[PDB]
């Protein structure tokens, strides 16, 4: 074959896993929607793509939102120009399908699972309380003046109100643009600066990892130079005395106790931007209404089987997209039981997910590969004594995940009785572009799989642009059609939307990721383009070589990079990352990353062996869990930001 899967220590033989009982509607489970095999995947999937799936997503669009007016037309628009439309004539609101018409139908159903820093202090918070919460910002932002079109940013932590401040927003027809609570004054200043924005959201102090966050002394140093920013909301989340500015600042309970906990809600064309999500200049990406929230729902429902008595446990951060879609607007949407983590994966201890799990019974669990190495990394005696039975699908997101990690969350985390859910995407995509539908899909560890509802995926040769037809092919990731979440521009800076994804390979989207189509058909995410290394010719992913490397006894995370070579015209280089066991004194340096080198030419090849190995204590990574390959990059050729300064002194 000319397509490998990541490499694994099981042979491909016995790495291939059905869905297992719990999603196969017994032990009392609730039968899949989509199942029980791949052709039941492909039988609905056909009805979503080409040029006869309109009348399909014309009947979903009514299926699952509530419309204040119906559309006419399904569909139009195109990337050529960033034009795209979809259900253009109708109208609606974000946060009355949300919240409105579910407290309607069972107003004591729990919405959040506030799992608060200290797990005492955690409690549910239903419909009926978070509506009446975000109905009272949202009158406190009429207040203000903020009108519908008006962008409104959003520097709150993981506490469950932040769910009450992005629907608030929506709810007047606002457009809130998040930013993760911990970035600096600066990164914080370019983003309040660029959505123009005149009112601000934000918490007095922060709690993650029984750290304090300073969120209202970086926002003071922060509006020293934004303008605009008239009115700033501050939400008492440690009482912790914080300085306070004389008309601008005002406490969020005290502003909400003088308003009514009803707002009417404002009607929302499809097409009118829900929010602003600045990427780590600083890119501004811009989504609807209709589509997003058609998005997020279908995968939702469909990635993650969701039923209205589960309770879904996304434990990411709304700072990133993946908390937009499912912590809040995805799972709400449906009409679930959502959780809001505000803690860490390993405080007090490296158990807190599973002690979670049990405790409220999560029914889903939804994480990054870089916690699933996290927890891997601090042994098996903090998960091996748990139930988790309550547990149906488990899903990896952010980045390509080893099947050494795979299999570890395969069995502990999932007991080998969970289906793993693969769910690659983007923050311009919207919603779960590619993974496997958990109730019909036999997955392989680190892939994919198949392409969701409405996304049509093609292999293209990078240089020449063609389309790699059929099976055992690899190249670089495309779109043939736009889908209903897809982003609709960067905010006020549409050239750099279409120059970014539509100019590149003229008629299509480009992701960015390298992509390989295996001898099944199944897809293989194997990193970023522009991680690429070309060793003489050969082009090597990152996800090939990390996961042969995790191969070793005792490696926890890896990352490799590329720089010039005269011989080879790029090499390679190894960031290694050991567990805590291993011994560095009594076992020699060299020795290890010769062993490492040998594991490299074994499984990938002769070429893909490290020129050079460095070994650090920990890895350059996003608030996400992405690991920033283009620092090491920039090193090698001439989140906690202690972690640079040892890697530009180890490698020098
Ligand atoms: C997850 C959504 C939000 O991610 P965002 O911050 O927008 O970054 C998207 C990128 O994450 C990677 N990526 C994400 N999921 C996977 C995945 N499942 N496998 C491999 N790489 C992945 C892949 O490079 C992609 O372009």
């Amino acid at each position: 074959h000319h397509v490998h899967p990541l490499p694994d220590s099981v042979p491909e033989s016995e790495d291939l896993f059905a869905p297992p009982p719990r999603m196969q509607g017994k032990e009392g489970r609730p039968k899949p929607h989509i199942g029980p095999n791949y052709e039941s995947y492909v039988k609905e999937w056909a009805k979503t793509v080409g040029p006869n799936s309109d009348e399909w997503w014309a009947a979903k669009a009514r299926e699952t939102l509530d419309w204040y007016d119906d559309f006419k037309t399904v569909r139009a628009g195109g990337f050529e120009h960033g034009d795209v439309q979809w259900f253009p004539e109708g109208t609606l609101n974000a946060a009355y399908n949300c919240l409105d018409r579910h407290y309607y139908k069972n107003p004591k159903k729990t919405a959040i699972i506030y799992e608060a820093d200290e797990p005492s202090e955690s409690r549910e918070v239903s419909y009926e309380e978070l509506m009446q919460e975000t109905c009272r910002v949202a009158n406190v932002l009429k207040s203000y003046g903020v009108k519908k079109g008006d962008a409104v940013s959003i520097y709150l932590p993981m506490t469950w109100q932040a769910a009450a401040a992005f629907l608030a927003c929506a709810r007047i027809g606002a457009i809130h643009s998040a930013v993760f609570a911990g970035f600096s004054a600066e990164s914080l200043r370019d983003r309040v600066n660029d959505c123009e924005c005149k009112v601000l959201i934000t918490t007095d102090e922060g709690r993650r990892g029984g750290k304090t966050i300073a969120t209202k002394q970086i926002v003071d140093a922060a509006l020293q130079q934004c303008p605009l920013v008239e009115n700033v909301l501050v939400l008492r989340r440690t009482g912790n005395k914080v300085p306070m500015t004389e008309g601008r600042d005002k406490w969020w309970d005290e502003e909400c106790a003088k308003m009514p906990a009803y707002c009417p809600c404002e009607r929302m064309a499809s097409e009118d931007p829900l929010f602003i999500l600045y990427t780590s200049k600083p890119k501004g990406v811009v989504h609807s209404t209709a589509g997003y929230l058609l998005g997020t729902a279908l995968t939702l429902k469909y990635v993650f089987d969701a039923h209205p008595d589960d309770r879904f446990a996304c434990m990411a951060d709304i700072g990133w997209i993946t908390g937009h879609s499912y912590i809040i607007y995805g799972p709400l949407a449906n009409g679930i039981t959502t959780a809001v983590f505000e803690s860490t994966p390993v405080y007090p201890t490296p158990s807190r997910y599973w002690d979670f799990v049990d405790k409220w019974k999560a029914t889903q669990l939804y994480t990054a590969p870089t916690a699933i190495r996290l927890l891997r990394r601090m042994g098996e005696d903090h998960v091996k004594n748990h139930d988790l039975s309550s547990l149906r699908v488990l899903g990896s997101v952010g980045e390509p995940i080893n099947p050494e990690a795979w299999h570890w969350y395969n069995d502990f985390a999932g007991k080998n009785q969970c289906a793993i859910v693969d769910t690659y995407w983007m923050t311009e995509t919207g919603s779960i572009s590619i993974a496997p539908l958990p109730g019909a899909i036999s997955t392989k560890p680190g892939s994919a799989t198949f392409p969701f509802f409405g996304m049509d995926v093609d292999i293209i040769d990078p240089q020449t642009g063609q389309v790699l037809e059929g099976n055992d092919v690899e190249g670089v990731l495309v779109a043939r059609r736009p889908w209903p979440s897809i982003a609709r521009t960067v905010y006020r800076d549409h050239k750099r939307y279409l120059e970014t994804y539509m100019k590149p390979y003229p008629g299509y989207f480009f992701f960015g990721d390298g992509a390989a189509r295996d001898y099944d058909g199944y897809m293989w995410i194997k990193g970023r383009v522009d991680d690429v290394i070309n060793v003489s010719g050969h082009r090597l992913s990152t996800a090939e070589v990390e996961s042969a490397l995790i191969l070793h006894k005792g490696v926890a995370e890896t990352a490799v990079v590329g720089c010039a070579d005269d011989l080879t015209g790029q090499a390679v280089y190894a960031f290694v990352t050991m567990k805590p066991e291993f011994d560095l004194k009594a076992t020699k340096e060299a020795d290890l990353s010769k062993e490492l080198a040998i594991q490299v030419r074994k499984v990938i090849g002769p070429f893909a062996a490290p020129k050079k190995i460095y070994l650090v204590s920990d890895l350059p990574k996003t608030r996400s869990g992405k690991i920033m390959r283009r620092v090491l990059r920039k090193i090698v050729a001439g989140a906690d930001p202690q972690i640079v300064e040892e890697v530009k002194q180890k490698v020098t």
